[PDB]
């Protein structure tokens, strides 16, 4: 049987601007521009979610060198912080051990960490990990990451756009756009009228099918979140995404039952584990779960949160996670679309989503992208060697 | 990158004897001796399985031919009627894909056999299939099935021995003994008075640690079981297996709710797909679930089953199916320990589980068995020459 | 009225050794010998929880520093990344902010947060800052924080003690004595048969009345913690605490349920904020909830998880955080005694809980601290001058 | 640290004719014209609540002098039935006490009253108490209360104002206008069509953003309720208070099913205790929680009423208490906007709430209070002198 070789280093690097940490940007980006978030009630943390810290960590960088030569490397959100979890701490579990021990690998970066993790940065951190094993397990078997996964179920997949311009995605193939809520519940009915303004502009731009959604950032509360579902029933929003902050599963169960018939209640981009989307599914929270790749538990965790999904005859379509979550995607019958993050700064032509991190990313072409383009080993990418890296710690 | 083959054509043959179908075996076997049955209650198919056609399908043998000349096989119980299903229905859904297209293949079988299928012997012929599938990738990519369902979690597998001699299970290294109940609700007082003097006698056999289970072979009615258990209290039985029928899912969580607290309640063997199992983890019908990898659906949707009792932090161990079985569990957090079933007539020997059918096939050694030990590619194992195979369709 | 000062600087300290991180200790300690955790069911990891890292973050120091001049501190379990959030995010929440915006400061912490927060690392984070915060406003205010948090409701804390040597504990006064469980589910019915028979000796000791209890610090599954509950019941056991991992609301809820009547369910250590909580209780998780004032949000949320606590008449007994935890529970009816960690290495005498990093720390007399005693400014202690404080960042 | 004086001696005075009661009025003011309510069934009762009795207690005034010669003081609710309770019971626990047992007084203030307490007068009477504790707290401290209950999240408080005029509110600079019910279910159709009516009158006046509120006092049923809120969907009511009697949680929760989507069910200012309210929470009766600070236990107690609103994440907004609500609804970020009750007689024109019993009392300006205008210690006012005070007992 072939030879599987075992893990001699375990690196982690930190990258800012752009990449991963899709707020690590500049001034000038649709992104940071007055998107409705849990502090915009604070007049002095509306305009900018710069201001508040959205971009303080900046990208985790994972790099996985095997006894073959072979390197496998991931990106996330996670920075210096993170980096230090990685060196200091989960490389232990990770050295020595072949590079197929990737469930026993999970198991032990999440019990030993479980006395402080559980969610948020640590679980980002495990999931940057778990994404380089899997990049370097394609490599070490020469194959793409579907293919590890079970095999892609369609022959290309279909986007929908990320940004402040719908009325230009549709023009340029995908299948639908997917806005930022700009005003939030203590902007009042005045703020509320202006995002059904947004709403209503949108729709009279792109028709009655194209696709319409709104993001809300975990900034409403449960009435204001009903009255503008119901007030965005005029315009067929075909969903409103994590309306509420990711603790509030009654909340989200409520909001679903509250929501007109046929429009889809989101959420999960900030929900971590299979415990987490059991919660999520078992109190009815949500019509789709959206966990990002990259900080829900990475692939190894998505698998069994994907599966509970297909048991609960729910649809996933992950938070955009470039060719992570496209490798991930295209294997599952319950992701018949993906979600493709506009990182141009005014959303108006199409650019890596983790641009100018990953060398050999694929982007969407008219809204699609052919499984085929999709066939190197691992997640198909390099790192870009024009990114400085910087390595805070050793171990 | 690798190139992947695809599928040049399946094929379905039919084995009597042993082998898959455990049930398929001559006289003189414990396995068919007096075994309480549904059908206990009529005294003319009291005394064998057999009498009532417990042994009618024998085993299915499915073998899938890649444009690389490799060739994967499996087994499971299904005969004639079940290649038929292979040659006539599902060969359309492989031949031409690629060896990798594993979700693909499957969503195929299943929903095209819908209309027919569900549970049963049309997802045990599915199962096969998926099992000759895994094989044939693990030949393909010259690698033991374990690594390719994210690597094995613990460094040997432990079983726990299922027959009429629990004493000898523990003389030969087992970590437990299942024994077969004998007499069922229409036996009355008299019936339970003898299965609680068996399992008296054997656990003075072999002392109070030793774990004990009975399998009730959905034989029971709530009340009855109700009172085995509390019955069996004073024993320390580890377990009551399946003793209700499989659509019962009310009856087992109600028998569930009145066992001995400690005692656990399983069943599952007659159980199939996602959906079947959330069933029974969601109503609370029991505290280990055991699909059989060649009955619930194969490895593919045996993961999606596996990823539920994960989020339901339940114990998953699986009904015994040799090879097909080990390696999957091996990769499992959730399925510490095995299943082993004693085939020898008396149990009083430990021989190959689906012997005489697979040539390499591994036994415990001494109630272990080494990871290290299943490092040939696929399931590892190859067609008995000796087996006169029968091939009664074609396509 | 009073000249409210403003908020000059915050600042981030690392220490290592003891302290604050309660398992960050040198060999020969009960604290690291063979206690039972998520890990241990890999023998490599079995012995110490050092070995899979429980001690790689170490103290986290907070000082912040008011226009008056006063400083207030805190410490905490975190190190060097929670002092990255700190410097480069926290910081700014709090500079410039009158020193009574204590309200207001938590919810800018959480919020801006959230993104990557809500639980572990950065809500320890979080509770840091906050302590701090309290601290300082005690010194502001030139009163005990007791007396700032509703005044103290009894004249004296009572004591049980946490370590290997409950009989020990007994003749030094304490009321009860809780004692790590050595051995988990993967080492089987002998380890039971240990932690049974570890528990038989101390009762044998003690007498009948003294209080003993089992912690299980997350590592079982619910039949052996079923198990483990009702095999204790014969020595009186108290209280079964954190036998499963935080996560699993579901088994807690089972597990209480279970338990033998009048046997307390007990959890919390590693859960987080008012909506954690509230599960837990609004799930029956639980008998007593026992959040760590510096893990679950800090003073300020505690109030309000203690508030929820009191809605359901529900007993909160937070883990032991020395000061920090002796101020606010000598103010809650809903808290009759306090958790006193043993931090001698063999449990044989009284030291300071947070020795060596707090000057003035006060320790339980004969098992009992009279309020009298907590009559100095904030949180009543100094930063020992020895400890050499490690600033990592700056802003 | 700060020496702490203690209590020297508690004192009852009775008061009549507006301050804290309310409905303590003389003829032709908004708050007595036909107000609909639970006695207006009986045509004898239904012009004036007066009439049944609504103004036979007056207000409580409770002075607390401390042995520093510091005095606090609140008035509320119950006159000398309450000054009774005040003088003969509850002072035992608070003479000789340190003013800052704050906890402890008000538990055995509660536990000493149960057995003819638990809700109405003894608790409006325990409120009165407990508010001149924080007002003594306050001046002890030279701090306004605000700032001993976590500081302020908003730099000003924002009103809607309650009375017969909304349209003249607008014009006030008020947020919104809630208006007294005139008609209740014995009145039929016809008082329903005049309900209406005047909702259709000022939403006229006012546009269609400026909010319109119903309030109710507890006069309706469920269907008569449902309808009503069914009706008022066409003017864009906000929310409907009171609609039934407050025993009626299982009518509240059907309420807020059958209320047309968006639109909210408030009650709570006749509930008490952090247990009235659990109720009201947990089985959904309500969107809005409005308990009175001086009739639902006081300060201490609503503190803990607000945590338990907290994490079920809904919102309090107080039933106007004059200062007393002003100061504490400031520090809640779950009590975004207060209520004003408009006490002139026409409601044409702001005056003090609490007039004539309050020195000192600030009221909204164009609808808005500056936080800086409550920068006296305690509650900021002082005792009117030119209202004759009463004591009818001594202790
Ligand atoms: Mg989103
Ligand atoms: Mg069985
Ligand atoms: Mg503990
Ligand atoms: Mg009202």
């Amino acid at each position: 049987s072939l030879s599987i070789p075992t893990i001699k280093q375990v690196r982690a690097f930190v990258l800012r601007g752009g990449g991963a940490d899709y707020h690590d940007q500049g001034d000038g980006h649709w992104i940071d521009d007055h998107i409705s978030t849990p502090m915009g009630k604070y007049p002095e943390y509306r305009q900018s979610r710069r201001s508040f810290g959205i971009n303080v960590l900046g990208t985790l960088v994972v790099e996985i060198e095997a006894s073959d030569g072979n390197v496998g490397f991931a990106v996330t959100t996670g920075g210096e912080p993170a980096a230090y979890i990685v060196e200091k701490h989960l490389a232990r579990f990770l050295e020595g051990a072949r590079v197929t021990d990737i469930e026993r690998i999970w198991d032990q970066m999440y019990n030993s960490t479980l006395y402080y993790g559980r969610k948020g940065l640590v679980i980002n951190t495990i999931s940057g990990v778990d994404l380089a094993l899997w990049d370097l397990l394609g490599k070490v078997r020469r194959e793409p990451v579907h293919q590890l996964l079970g095999g892609a179920v369609r022959d290309e997949l279909q986007f929908y756009a990320t940004g402040a311009r719908p009325d230009l995605a549709q023009k340029m193939g995908f299948i639908g756009g997917k806005m930022p809520l700009h005003h939030g519940p203590s902007e009042g009915e005045e703020g509320l009228k202006k995002n059904l303004e947004e709403l209503a502009t949108m729709r009279e731009r792109v028709g009655p099918d194209f696709w319409l959604m709104f993001d809300c950032w975990m900034s409403l509360d449960l009435n204001y979140a009903t009255r503008l579902a119901r007030g965005a029933r005029e315009y067929g929003l075909k969903w409103i995404e994590e309306a509420l902050p990711p603790d509030d599963y009654w909340g989200y169960a409520e909001l679903r039952r509250n929501a007109p018939t046929g429009m889809m209640v989101t959420t999960g981009e900030h929900e971590a584990t299979r415990w987490g989307f059991r919660m999520l599914l078992e109190m009815g929270c949500c019509d789709i779960i959206q966990p990002d790749v990259g900080w829900c538990g990475g692939v190894t965790e998505l698998l069994k949160i994907s599966a509970l999904a297909d048991a609960h005859n729910a649809l996933v379509v992950p938070h955009g996670s470039s060719v992570y979550s496209y490798h991930f995607v295209a294997t599952r019958q319950n992701s018949p679309f993906a979600e493709f993050l506009m990182m141009a700064p005014k959303a108006d032509q199409v650019v890596p989503m983790f641009h100018p991190q990953l060398l050999g990313e694929p982007v969407p072409e008219n809204g699609r992208m052919r499984l085929s383009r999709l066939d190197q080993p691992g997640f198909g990418v390099t790192l870009n060697p024009e990114c400085q890296l910087h390595r805070p710690y050793t171990h």
